[PDB]
């Protein structure tokens, strides 16, 4: 069995809370798409349950009781948690905190203002996800863990409602380079050193968290439209940046320019990019803007 070492403390297979499987009940399926389905269920506790395939390799075995370990083993409320792990039956269960607000790609895109609706969403709401996926960036940045793909289809809502909390609930890229393709690498999240020299720091999620913005703001688009991923890749190594989303204000579209900063140097930390959406959130002129009607 391998092991996993983070914030310099090593553990193993054997620190998991197996739960034991007749404690654990499927309720119904919430997604399957990528390799794995993903369920609802209850152990009485509510949980998601993601499954490990019966049909699979070694390497996507190790490659599950490694995303299991790298998510016990976080503990902060931006980062979803782990109830446990039920790999002593088949076929193999990871056991999530539920998120009933589903991931915010979706979220976004299904609660956008509508002629309907035309009040679902507002500036502060956007803000506050952005608060609080920062706020688990920099907690993964404290601990030096390098997420690789920061992007709205790998975080989740607690809820539909205003109270909503958003965390980031796959760590699956930094699983495979802990242990793909290009066509798969997530190059519209990479900074040019990253899908360039290959190299990964802090300062790769900065970028990341950047694009991510700019999808919460345009409430769930496909960053770069209507580029593909080599378009996209020669335009960023260039020197080209995504413009504003429609009616987002320039205090947030600047702490995009400035995630988006060509020397990884040059781009904040996590600190300073709480702090500055801490200061839009305080600004009247940034939250009292409306978000566009679809
Ligand atoms: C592994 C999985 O985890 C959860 C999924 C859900 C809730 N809570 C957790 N933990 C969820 C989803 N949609 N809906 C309607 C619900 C509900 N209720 C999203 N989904 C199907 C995913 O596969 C997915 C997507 C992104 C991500 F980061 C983790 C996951």
């Amino acid at each position: 069995n391998p092991n996993y070492c983070f914030a310099g403390k090593t553990s193993s297979i054997s620190d998991l809370k197996e739960v034991p499987r007749k404690n654990i009940t499927l309720i119904r399926g919430l997604g399957h798409g990528a390799f794995g389905e993903v369920y609802e269920g209850q152990v009485p506790l509510q949980v998601a349950v993601k499954t490990l395939p019966e049909v699979c390799s070694e390497q996507d075995e190790l490659d599950f009781l490694m995303e299991a370990l790298i998510i016990s083993k976080f503990n902060h409320q931006n980062i979803v948690r782990c109830i446990g792990v039920s790999l002593q039956s088949l076929p193999r269960f990871i056991l999530l905190e539920l998120m009933a607000g589903g991931d915010l790609k979706s979220f976004l895109r299904e609660t956008r203002p509508r002629p309907s609706q035309p009040s679902s969403l507002a500036m502060l709401d956007l803000l506050h996800v952005a608060r609080d996926i920062a706020c688990g960036c920099q907690y993964l940045e404290e601990n030096h863990f390098i997420h690789r793909d920061i992007a709205a289809r790998n975080c989740l809502l607690t809820c539909p409602g205003p109270g909503r909390v958003a965390k980031i609930g796959d760590f699956g890229m930094a699983r495979d380079i802990y242990r793909g393709g290009c066509a798969m690498l997530p190059v519209k999240w990479m900074p040019p050193e990253a899908f360039m020299e290959g190299i990964f720091t802090s300062k790769t999620d900065t970028w990341s968290f950047g694009v991510l913005l700019w999808e919460i703001f345009s409430l769930g688009y496909m960053p770069y439209p209507s580029k593909s991923n080599q378009e996209v890749l020669e335009f960023v190594t260039s020197g080209g940046r995504m413009d504003p989303p429609k009616n987002c204000p320039g205090p947030v579209y600047r702490i995009m320019t400035q995630c988006w900063q060509h020397q990884p140097e040059d781009r904040p930390n996590f600190a300073i990019i709480l702090e500055r959406i801490e200061y839009c959130t305080q600004d009247p002129d940034v939250i009292n803007t409306a978000l566009p009607i679809e």
